[PDB]
C-alpha cells in the first residue's frame, strides 16, 4: 500500500500579499478529509505572511531553494537561517536551478544532504530535458540524477526525503506526461532505491509528479502505483490546487 | 559639496530573529545628527521582521538581490514581489554574485534598469579583483563595469542610482582600501560619469565605499573628496555599525 501522499504547491517566483491572501484563504476554507500532506512553497519573501496566515492542519510551509551555511553570499539564503524562521520543508534541485542558476547533479545533492541534517524534510527533484528524452537517455538521466543525491547521504536520511519527478518538457508547456510515461519513470526510480538503499526505504518513499499537473489530470496521475503525489506549479496558484490535493486518493 | 551620504548594511547571508531584532534595537535608539539615509539590507526571510521592527526615520529596507520578472523561476525573488511588499531599495551586482552566481556586466546591468524601472533606488556594486588590480587593470575593469550599466539607462534614471566601488580584495579579508586607493577609484568613477552622463550627475551621485569598513577606519575613509558613505558587510551585525553612520557627518 502506498506510502503517505503529498500535494505540494510550488508558487514559484510569483504572487502579490494580496492574492497569496485570497489562495492562503481559500486553502483555509477547504475541508480535506484524507490523510495527504499538503506543502505550499512561496517566495522566501512570503514566507511570514504564509506562515502567519496558513492555518489548514494538512499544510506545512517550505522554501523554494536555499545555501547550505550562512556567510557571505549577498542575495542568498541558507538553512539555518530557514530552520530559525521555522521553515521545516524545502524544495531542492528544481530543473529552473539546474538550468539557469547553476545547480549540478552535486550541488543539489550537497544541499539535499545539508538540508536532511539539519532537519529539514527535503522535496528533492529530478527529471530529463527534452533533448534527454527525444535521444533516449531518459533512464541514464534520472538515475543519474539520484545517484548523486544518494550518495551524499545515508540510509537513514531517506526519511526525510522526497523524490520530485518532473520532466523539464512537463514544466509549464502543458504537456503533460502521461500515466504510463510517469509511471515508467516513477517505477524505475523506485527500483533503484529498491536496490541501493533498501526495499524497506524504497516502499515508504514519495516519489511525487511534476509538469503540468492540473485538476482534471491529477486524478489519472494518481492511479499509477509508484505516484505518490505532486509537485505543482502554475495549477498551484489556483483554487484547483486543492482538486489536485482531492485527487490524491 | 557632497550629496546626502549613505551608511547601508549589507548583512549577506546572516542573522536570527533574535540576532537581528537587538541589532534592530540598537539602531532605533542611536541618534544621527546629520542627513545621512541608513540602508538595511538583509534576507529575503527577514524582510519582514526588519520592516516592521525598524522605526528609526533615517532607516529604509533593501533586498540584496532580485530578477527583473515574477515568473518561473523556482528559488529567486522579483522586483514586482519586493515592490508589492514595501521594499524601494535594493543592492544588485555584488561581487559574491558576479562571482558565484553567474551576474555578469550585462546581467547587473539588466537588474539594475529594471529595478530603476519599477522605481527602486539602487546600489549597483562595481570593483575590481586582486588580479585585475595587480596587473594594472583596475580602470579599465570598474569602468567597464559602470559603462554597461550606463548602456541600460536614461540620464534622469542616475537619480535613483548609488554606485558602490568594492574592491573585491577588500570583501571580508581585512584590507581595507587605504583612503589613496578608495578616493583614487571613486574619483575615475566620478570623472566617468562627469564625462559620460555630466557633471550634474556626478555632482549629486554617491559613490559609496565598501569592503573591510569598520568603526574605526570609516571616518578616514569619508574625508575623502568622493567618497560618499559605505556599503558595510561585517561590521553592520556589530554595534560598530553606528559609528560607521556617525563617520558620514
Amino acid at each position: 500500500s502506498k506510502p503517505q501522499p503529498i500535494a505540494a504547491a510550488n508558487w514559484k517566483c510569483n504572487g502579490s500579499q494580496q492574492s497569496l491572501s485570497e489562495l492562503i484563504d481559500l486553502f483555509n476554507s477547504t475541508s480535506i478529509n484524507h490523510d495527504v500532506q499538503c506543502v505550499v512553497a512561496s517566495t522566501f519573501v512570503h514566507l511570514a505572511m504564509t506562515k502567519e496566515r496558513l492555518s489548514h492542519p494538512k499544510f506545512v510551509i517550505a522554501a523554494q531553494n536555499a545555501i547550505a551555511k550562512s556567510g557571505a553570499f549577498t542575495g542568498e539564503v541558507s538553512l539555518p537561517i530557514l530552520k530559525d524562521f521555522g521553515v521545516n520543508w524545502i524544495v531542492l534541485g528544481h530543473s529552473e536551478r539546474r538550468a539557469y542558476y547553476g545547480e549540478t547533479n552535486e550541488i543539489v545533492a550537497d544541499k539535499v544532504a545539508a538540508a536532511v541534517a539539519s532537519g529539514f524534510m527535503v522535496i528533492a527533484c529530478i527529471g530529463e530535458t527534452l533533448q534527454e528524452r527525444e535521444s533516449g537517455r531518459t533512464a541514464v538521466v534520472v538515475l543519474t540524477q539520484i545517484a548523486a543525491i544518494a550518495k551524499k547521504l545515508k540510509k537513514a536520511d531517506w526519511a526525510k526525503v522526497v523524490i520530485a519527478y518532473e520532466p523539464v518538457w512537463a514544466i509549464g508547456t502543458g504537456k503533460v506526461a502521461t500515466p504510463q510515461q510517469a509511471q515508467e519513470a516513477h517505477a524505475l526510480i523506485s527500483s533503484w532505491v529498491s536496490s541501493k538503499i533498501g526495499a524497506d526505504v524504497a516502499g515508504e518513499l514519495r516519489i511525487l509528479y511534476g509538469g503540468s499537473v492540473n485538476g482534471k489530470n491529477a486524478r489519472t496521475l494518481y492511479q499509477q502505483r509508484d505516484v505518490n503525489g505532486f509537485l505543482v506549479g502554475g495549477a498551484s496558484l489556483k483554487p484547483e490546487f486543492v482538486d489536485i490535493i482531492k485527487a490524491t486518493q
